[PDB]
């Protein structure tokens, strides 16, 4: 009704690293849909722009935009981003899918998607859970804050999701279902709703935070 | 529209520490007024409950619930929550207006509250910013994930935000200013939206997290 | 031999908070006295002043000088320093045995104490291990950078020692028995022995620090 | 005279890293070396066995022994140490010279260094300051948690020291000099006096701790 103070209806994401019908970006990109939201894809290799051609007929999508894109490798990011601003024009945040395998890639497109937020915008980027650490956050966090200072100045916010084990995506992980205080594990869609608070205009005025979708698992520590 | 998946229309919350009519709490009081929420009132001390039966001449309240708690005196959290439950029912959830000055008296209220909550919940908990520290949000950050953990069992979702300086509720906090990130501060508005997100059904896997409504601040750190 | 490096031998150092026999400050009065350095002494209240008279018989101490003060009653700390500065003269420092119960006592005393150590000095201050926390060395931690800060200008190091679980001064503590890294228990001594390092010279370019003697068990976190 | 509390009189380490005559642990090496220890000696490439049979002859080492270890490369690092058990036979600890460039090394050697510490030991490990981070500590604290652990079992103690900017060894470290409390930079003897407390008997109970030899800067933060 009146919670267009999302914003979110119309605005145009970025979602990247969709990469079959589990993947969470995929949760991000249908409750996104589902709110309103024009999204662009990047596929990162080959093929899976089929998944794709295929996944969104899940969403109402009127314009079916794809672009691979290979975070690993520069230009591939460079021409995605012009491309994308030449073929539909300005975004309203990006979703990104996170040594710096990964840290890179995000400082990388951070750089380039921003030439598309001429207004500013919203970039939020996700890791999920190897032994450990973390470190790795601590790192992430990091790298998360640092991008937070520079495309402060110019209004967009950047923000990172940690996704705790998703199933349905060792099974000693029957050990969160156990010790995470809401004794459950989160899928996708509760990682891509708190993604939709993070693109969306009430995370207002929020930028550098991790926001940890794993049940609450962060709090055994 | 469909975004339903909020929930958070119809469902009641007590909102407490909602002194004068540049509260915060008073801030998320509105953004939830505006969201469909029922909602119930504390106050704290004498008087006030008139700026407030004022107040709430600016929310579509239908019906008019306050109850003097203070928050500092126990009995006096006790027979507020088994008065509220009598009077009108059951919470979703209550925001919390926040030595344990302070502490003690969410931890109480806490789990007065929870009886209220059978199916469960969400409970928000706010600090603002003296010197410091912080420690202060590291003690805060600490106390949320201790409650996470007791209620989670009972699903009902435990979390912070951490409030930074808004004007109009030392002018040295120009410094922030000029330093935070996106180079302006915080209102009431942008602390009740991120409680909006909070105690709605967006922030489902989420408890026992601190987030910083503070123009991204804590990442000059 | 040739180790004085330490220097220590003959420096003057006040001890504080050195209860009765078991005490670690005991400890540290003895590793200390062992190494050649004059002490001083405070009695906190009454009475123990003998233990005292008694238990400075098993260290060569040709002089004897006793203090009461009470660390919790500021000109009791006061007249205390000024009293020692009268009585005999510069110190190279205190060891002191540590809301603020106990932080604020450190505080003061640094900064009385400072006042006798006019070419510089060492300042060592412990904390023993009830929940948790910590918090509680977050805060402690803290307060001895605050500390390092200030009196770093004045050539006055300030380090803190976090003391684990000792048997001779719940009996599940067999649990770090069992989970410390080492596998056993600290005791006083190996606390002094750490306070040397830390009073000494051979800690020279390390301020603001805290060493845990405790087995190894921080590091179970 | 009685401060043999070190231990350290006739003890063997292995010292590694020691790279030219301003190395660091050269400082570590003669502190040592003043203090009583056989020592031994990690060359990591080439030649400079050379600066070294020279370096050696400004210490007190009867005899002479050198390996040249690339810590890079393990069996180099695993023929290293059998050639030094069987060479000279039992160790009571190494100095260590400190992704994982570094920190694999350290790991690699910790667990092959055991095999001569069958009464148990000391390893003591340096990084030295780039941007940042840390990260970077963090993690190295945590490799280090993570040793502690391991060889806890078997009474070698871990731990490490993170050594500040040294000159003689970005002038802008001017700015340490006018921030850290004290005031100045650290040397090489001033870390490896540090060292010698960390692999002597007085750090009996501390293992697995990161111990800043760094006029204080660390407290800046
Ligand atoms: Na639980
Ligand atoms: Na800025
Ligand atoms: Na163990
Ligand atoms: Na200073």
């Amino acid at each position: 009704l009146a919670a267009a103070m999302l914003n979110l209806e119309n605005k145009t994401y970025v979602i990247m690293g969709i990469a079959n019908k589990r993947s969470i970006a995929f949760g991000v990109a249908k409750v996104l849909d589902q709110l309103g939201a024009k999204l662009v894809f990047t596929y990162r290799k080959e093929r899976s722009r089929k998944e794709l051609e295929k996944l969104l007929e899940q969403l109402n999508q009127p314009e079916a935009h794809l672009y691979q894109i290979d975070v690993q490798s520069d230009e591939e990011v460079i021409n995605g981003f012009e491309q994308i601003g030449k073929d539909v024009g300005n975004i309203d945040g990006v979703y990104h899918s996170i040594q710096d395998i990964s840290s890179y890639s995000l400082t990388i497109v951070a750089h380039e998607a921003k030439k598309l937020m001429p207004e500013g915008g919203s970039i939020v980027a996700t890791t999920y859970l190897y032994n450990v650490m973390g470190v790795a956050k601590a790192s992430l966090e990091a790298n998360v804050k640092y991008l937070a200072l520079d495309l402060g100045p110019d209004n967009i916010r950047v923000n990172a999701i940690s996704a705790g084990p998703i199933r349905t995506l060792n099974t000693i992980l029957k050990e969160i279902e156990e010790r995470a205080p809401l004794k459950r594990n989160v899928d996708q869609v509760e990682v891509g709703k708190t993604a939709a608070y993070l693109l969306s205009d009430l995370s207002s005025g929020v930028t550098g935070e991790n926001i940890h979708v794993d049940s609450g698992f962060h709090a055994i520590k």
